[PDB]
């Protein structure tokens, strides 16, 4: 179609199944092997992405080019990544990926909604897909193109460091929630077939369903360990929202580090070959966790020949390597040379990269727009997550006994007031792991309102608004205070950091707690990623909401505490009594919780 020089796979108005055979009838083997590569921004250089003819860059957990970046140096830093690849020989843009699993979350200023423990609690799938909505505008204001969401995990076992990431224990909330996915790429079209990848455009970012299975369903909820389940169970209970995702054309599916009876995620061809590409018909690109295939072996890295040829043999198209590129096309080349890999297997994982990279429209939009840049932060995103956080929250007592006041929801006009506890001014507390650093942090760490400042920004001009972090029983008898809010729970952790057998809350956090409780009425807001012990902060409280892990927006909080909404959200977990119980969910034999899935508290907007 028409100049001399035309180039089919470069024209736009052509098929993308026309345009994806093009191209690779043209590529070279390490032009291949290039694509199925995807490095950390740690490691890439100008010359390493054009001498590699590299597919892929990631930011992983707290990879920014500086703190505090403003939105135009991260789409600088993409489109400088970009404008290397783009002058490679056959000019294939690269993907850009990052976690934005709640709010494009390593960014500074970016919105930070509910993490999916929260959202669960809403059984509100609308409210998620417009948090994928507001979440590609914030990723694509900062120039990337590619999100590591939805973790479609169901966590069986609290004790699992991710759990926060899993949208309930029950596959059916989880399947709900996948909804989340054409917020992130947009809706697909009435014509679509199940299993192939979509992304509406330049302002909607490619998804990944992840981790491909079984990851919420370890031994003992050990991170990465082993899911011991028959086949049954595993399409019961892990397997249901893939098809889910297939269904709303997710165009990646990430593999899990965990292993099902034995056979390690990343070495599975009947899962990840026969399964996911075979059976439900999966026609994008799956790709590893961060040296997954390293970890195929144990020790791990202990043969990574072995790693290779395992990874690439059982489907998997993109190696997340991260680092370590050269070793990795020079063992993948040596195993293709070698007839180890076949060369249909590698233009197998070249045509669904391809097909994902033209489907989405980054042939034709390789750089960032610059002005999507003011999407960062934005206050109507804002909003959505304030409204997100208040449906989130969970009421688990409204009074000591069946005939007191209801403490909630408490008056914006009171003499004096006290706020307390660890949890409420603690803007990185509230947000978790996976906020600006990888495990999160404490304190101030980027733009949003603390419990505190939303008391503050609530409660009439005449309430005296008095915030101590941990004050004695003294303190608060002597303090004429009307009541308290008393925030406390878990500190932030993502992954292994988060693998936790007690359960139990941080002191101080119940001490504080029973010291203001013993004073003056109070309202307990707890924060964490999940269930933990909870009768004796339930024991000390007139009142207490389980908050999860809120976000930027602490103002969700109060906007239920003050009545301006009523409680709305239910467990969308079991609450266990004791840890000796787990594992312990909703259907089994002998289900013996404190608060049942689905449990919650409600009050009426005053
Ligand atoms: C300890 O090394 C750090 O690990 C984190 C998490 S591993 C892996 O990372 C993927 C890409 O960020 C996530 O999509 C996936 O859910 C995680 O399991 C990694 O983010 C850091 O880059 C790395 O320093
Ligand atoms: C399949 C798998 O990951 N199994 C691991 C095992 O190798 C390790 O020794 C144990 C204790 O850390 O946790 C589990
Ligand atoms: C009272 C108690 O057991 N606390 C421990 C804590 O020291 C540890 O950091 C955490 C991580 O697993 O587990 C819990
Ligand atoms: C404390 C309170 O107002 N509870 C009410 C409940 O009695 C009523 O049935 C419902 C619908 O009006 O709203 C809520």
């Amino acid at each position: 179609h028409h100049a001399a020089d035309y180039v089919l796979y470069k024209d736009a108005t052509k098929p993308v199944e026309d345009r994806v055979a093009d191209l690779l009838g043209r590529m070279t083997l390490a032009e291949k092997i290039g694509q199925m590569t995807q490095i950390e921004r740690l490691v890439a250089t100008p010359d390493v992405l054009r001498d590699n003819f590299i597919g892929s860059l990631l930011s992983g957990g707290g990879s920014v080019p500086r703190k505090g970046a403003t939105a135009k140096e991260w789409q600088d830093m993409v489109d400088g990544f970009q404008k290397a690849c783009m002058s490679t020989r056959l000019g294939i843009p690269m993907i850009y990926g990052i976690d934005a699993v709640h709010g494009q979350n390593n960014v500074y200023g970016a919105t930070i909604f509910p993490h999916n423990v929260g959202l669960g609690a809403t059984r509100d799938p609308y409210l998620v897909k417009r948090i994928g909505e507001a979440t590609a505008l914030e990723v694509r204001a900062t120039g990337i193109q590619y999100a590591f969401a939805p973790c479609i995990a169901v966590c069986r076992d609290p004790r699992w460091g991710r759990c926060y990431e899993s949208y309930s224990e029950d596959r059916r909330i989880v399947q709900s929630m996948t909804e989340l996915i054409p917020g992130l790429q947009g809706d697909v079209p009435k014509d679509f077939t199940s299993g192939m990848p979509f992304v509406a455009g330049k302002n909607k970012v490619a998804a990944c369903a992840k981790h491909f299975v079984g990851d919420g369903g370890t031994v003992d909820g050990i991170n990465e360990n082993n899911t011991i389940i028959n086949r049954e169970g595993l399409m019961n209970i892990h397997m249901p929202a893939y098809k889910n995702a297939m269904d709303k054309g997710v165009s990646t599916v990430m593999i899990s580090y965990s292993s099902w009876n034995g056979v390690k995620m990343h070495a599975n061809q009947d899962l990840v070959t026969g399964y996911l590409k075979d059976t439900l018909k999966f026609k994008g690109f799956v790709i590893s966790d961060a040296e997954g295939i390293d970890r195929i072996t144990t020790p791990a890295g202990s043969d990574y020949s072995y790693s290779v040829k395992a990874s690439i043999l059982a489907g998997l198209d993109m190696i997340m390597v991260p680092n370590k590129y050269q070793q990795f096309i020079s063992i993948l080349t040596g195993h293709v040379n070698g007839g180890v890999i076949p060369m249909s297997r590698i233009d197998d994982a070249v045509t669904r990269i391809l097909r994902v990279k033209f489907t989405m429209g980054l042939f034709e939009n390789p750089y960032a727009d610059p002005a999507m840049a003011e999407q960062l932060g934005k206050q109507e995103h804002r909003d959505l997550a304030r409204e997100a956080a208040r449906k989130s929250l969970v009421l688990l007592k409204n009074g000591k006994t069946s005939t007191d006041a209801p403490l909630l929801p408490l008056p914006k006009k009171a003499p004096k007031i006290l706020v307390a506890g660890s949890h409420a001014d603690n803007l990185g507390y509230q947000c978790g792991g996976w906020t600006i650093e990888w495990q999160g942090d404490t304190g101030r760490t980027t733009v949003g309102t603390t419990i505190l400042e939303a008391v503050k920004a609530a409660v009439d001009p005449s309430t005296v608004v008095v915030f101590a972090e941990n004050p004695d029983a003294e303190f608060v008898k002597s303090g004429g205070f009307s009541y308290a809010i008393v925030a406390v729970g878990e500190h932030p952790y993502t992954e292994t950091k988060g693998d936790n057998l007690n359960l139990t809350i941080p002191e101080p956090g119940l001490s504080t707690v029973q010291a203001v409780c013993g004073g003056v009425r109070c309202a307990t807001v707890l924060i964490s990623g999940r269930p933990v012990v909870v009768q004796p902060l339930l024991a000390a409280s007139d009142a207490l909401v389980a908050a999860w892990l809120p976000g930027s927006e602490g103002q969700g909080v109060t906007d239920a505490l003050f009545g301006d909404f009523g409680f709305t959200g239910r467990l969308p977990r079991t609450w266990f009594k004791s840890v000796d119980q787990l594992p312990m969910n909703v259907g089994d034999a002998h289900y013996d919780p404190l608060f049942r899935l689905g449990y919650g508290l409600t009050t009426n907007a005053t």
